């Protein structure tokens, strides 16, 4: 996989962010994660995780898996990176999200984000509170 360029439009939630990607504006969803809903538990502090970590960001980056590059509601769907960090397992490891929708051919971060899950459940954080 690769990293491509973007740049930030809007945090939305703990999971979607807006970027402009390649020229264009989009609602990306977060590859291999579930944060909870913002009316839910941990909701606003996921939220706020990403809203911290890509608005603070000099740099962010767009990697696509190898599968489908969009959903049904036409989100893209990518692992995102802020100054080289990746959303999807920071939020995992500190207890953030859940390892979640794990599709056939968009699962080459897996194993990455398990281990950070298994972490953050160690250290009883957050949701593993
Ligand atoms: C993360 C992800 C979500 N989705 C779809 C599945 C879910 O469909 P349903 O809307 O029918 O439940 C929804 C979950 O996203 P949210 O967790 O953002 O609601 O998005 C994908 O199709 N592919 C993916 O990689
Ligand atoms: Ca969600």
């Amino acid at each position: 996989l690769h990293k491509e360029p973007a740049t930030l439009i809007k945090a939305i939630d703990g999971d979607t962010v807006k970027l402009m990607y390649k020229g264009q504006p989009m609602t990306f969803r977060l590859l291999l994660v579930d944060t909870p809903e913002f009316n839910e538990k941990y909701g606003p502090e996921a939220s706020a995780f990403t809203k911290k970590m890509v608005e603070n960001a000099k740099k962010i980056e767009v990697e696509f898996d190898k599968g489908q590059r969009t959903d049904k509601y036409g989100r893209g769907l990518a692992y995102i990176y802020a100054d080289g960090k990746m959303v999807n397992e920071a939020l995992v490891r500190q207890g953030l999200a859940k390892v979640a929708y794990v599709y056939k051919g968009n699962n080459t971060q897996e194993q990455l984000l398990r281990k950070a899950e298994a972490q953050a459940k160690k250290e009883k954080l957050n949701i593993w509170s």
